[PDB]
């Protein structure tokens, strides 16, 4: 299996030895504060040869923000993030739609085509760089909010499914309707069904055994804020 550990670039020194020991790939979150730090990117690129993807900046970003300076900053963050992704030899780059929490499904649907358009520049930059861009569900109420964005880009934009986000932030806690969007990339952890806990698999309420098995040949990112070995064991148990 292609199992990866999520970690911020700021904690790469802690992460690296654990990746090697467990045979894990990496998904490196690109701390905005570190985007200009050339040495850190070169250091990471030369030292690690496992499968690598990035998480692009997301905190307080939205291409569709009512604040035009936020819109500008968001575009710069995503584009520079992709430049760093290409530099690191990343296969995939994951990002958020920027939808605020608490939109109704109807409001979310109204964001779809404007988002599809705003993402053009970003999808095209990813294309030029040879990085696969993946939209992760965050605060979208339902998969119908994302389907038109994916369809509009005709296969150029992939989908990353985060079941905890659906459970805790959306109007669609059931993984099924999201899985119908055909995620090629999965963000894995467990939750108590209240907070985005980032627990190891097997510890919360998501019941991955009932839905994850068909997707074990796809890239799985452990988004866990504790030692990931328990989750890797869980996955190996499911794999046979
Ligand atoms: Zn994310
Ligand atoms: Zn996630
Ligand atoms: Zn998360």
């Amino acid at each position: 299996m292609d199992v990866r550990l999520a970690f911020p670039l700021s904690r790469a020194e802690e992460a690296l030895p654990r990746l090697q020991a467990l045979g894990l790939g990496a998904e490196v979150y690109l701390d905005p504060a570190l985007l200009e730090e050339d040495a850190l990117f070169q250091s990471l690129r030369r030292r690690f040869s496992g499968k690598l993807s990035v998480h692009l900046p997301f905190w307080n970003l939205d291409l569709l923000s009512p604040d035009p300076e936020v819109r500008g900053l968001t575009l710069r963050r995503l584009l520079f993030g992709l430049d760093r992704a290409a530099e690191l030899g990343a296969d995939r780059a994951v990002f958020h739609s920027g939808i605020p929490h608490g939109r109704t499904p109807e409001e979310a649907l109204e964001r779809a085509l404007p988002l599809a358009e705003a993402l053009g520049l970003v999808v095209r930059r990813a294309r030029t760089l040879g990085v696969r861009l993946l939209l992760e569900n965050s605060h979208e109420p339902h998969p119908e909010a994302l389907r038109p964005v994916l369809e509009a880009h005709a296969g150029e934009l992939g989908f990353c499914f985060d079941a905890a986000h659906a459970r805790v932030f959306s109007r669609t806690p059931d993984p099924g309707p999201w899985l119908a969007l055909a995620p090629e990339h999965l963000h894995l952890n467990d939750t108590d069904g209240v907070y985005d806990r980032h627990w190891n698999l097997g510890r919360g309420v998501l019941g991955h055994g009932a839905w994850l098995r068909p997707y074990l040949d796809r890239t799985m990112v452990l988004e866990v804020r504790e030692d990931p070995e328990a989750s890797l064991a869980f996955l190996q148990a499911l794999a046979g």
